[PDB]
């Protein structure tokens, strides 16, 4: 029932850039919107994937990786899933091991992508792939990781048991004062909603 | 080892801002960035937040509610986790509670509040608490919930069954073909991943 009229540049940087938006709202009225867009976008694909990888071994319990970087818009440390741009001729799956790969140094198989989801409609158009990859840490490949920093690319990995992230983030939080990505704390919360207090839930039923 | 240098606003807008952030990295040369910060932010606090609502009846399975709208920066509808930016005399809680109101008309109470979380790192500063509420779903007050919607705020209320979310959130793009933010899209990930297949882990044990 809605959409948009027109876009004017408000202001572009090198790879962002800042936009005007006019659309027509429900009841014929139009209003206008400033939004954010990467000058770095193609079409028909997304602007980048996040990659949820799993580590994996023999009789022992999984770990989700995850890197910590200096990110200059927020002005201090983050941790997040392993992420990037899409690069030319690239699949969002073929990117997704690679930047696990360039971060981590880990090489893992795909085991799930998702559709195209926005990281904040309310200001940008900025979608990603979410694809979740499996590493085998018993693989002789995994031995030992061999990250490939790009220029600019300072990434320190932290593996962190599944069974309790969430509270493994807590506990980094508290202890070096950083920021957790909002995707990644979704998905922590998400397996304390489920996992947590098994035979709690089954016990007020009776 | 990483901090700021200097931060020189490149362009501003009346809602976001656009800006040239110069930093120091590791090991001793200087890098640039352009980052997105809001206009509206307030010292100390975060941008904003974003309500896991959880919909609750007695023998009764429990529903996430969640909320579709047109966002001008997608050009198109979005499925969100019900948010919004904290208003002047507001703690992330009330700001948790009176969106979720405003914009689905139920009422509920505070389960959990994460710290600030980011929600896009490399693009922006912007941070959210994720509130978790549950709604009581039995008491007559939420038997008819009632919206509050404000000036250019149009929304659509979904629930949709919790033990089933992935792969209803996967209809409804097939159907609609929108997208679903990349928040939501984590959570329902998580509980695919923790409650999907609970005999497949024991049974590739023995």
């Amino acid at each position: 029932k809605q959409y948009i009229i027109s876009e004017e540049l408000i202001s572009e940087g090198k790879w962002v850039k800042l936009e005007k938006t006019t659309y027509m709202d429900p009841t014929g009225k139009t209003r206008t919107w400033e939004s954010v867009k990467r000058t770095t976008r193609k079409e028909q694909t997304a602007d980048g994937v996040a990659v949820i990888p799993v580590l994996q071994r023999t009789l022992h319990y999984e770990c989700i990786v995850l890197v910590k970087q200096f990110r200059p818009p927020m002005g201090g440390y983050c941790i997040e899933f392993p992420a990037g741009l899409i690069d030319d001729g690239e699949t969002p799956e073929a990117a997704a091991l690679r930047e696990l790969e360039e971060e981590t140094g880990y090489k893992g198989d795909i085991a799930e992508c998702s559709p195209a989801v926005c990281m904040d409609p309310g200001l940008s158009n900025c979608t990603i792939h979410i694809v979740t990859v499996t590493i085998n840490g018993d693989d002789a490949e995994n031995a030992r990781p061999k990250p490939k920093p790009g220029d600019g690319e300072f990434v320190e990995v932290i593996s962190l048991p599944k069974n309790d992230l969430l509270q493994r983030l807590d506990a980094l939080v508290a202890e070096e004062h950083l920021t957790v990505d909002a995707r990644v704390y979704s998905y922590a919360l998400a397996l304390k909603h489920a996992n947590a207090k098994p035979f709690e839930v089954p016990f007020l039923k009776f």
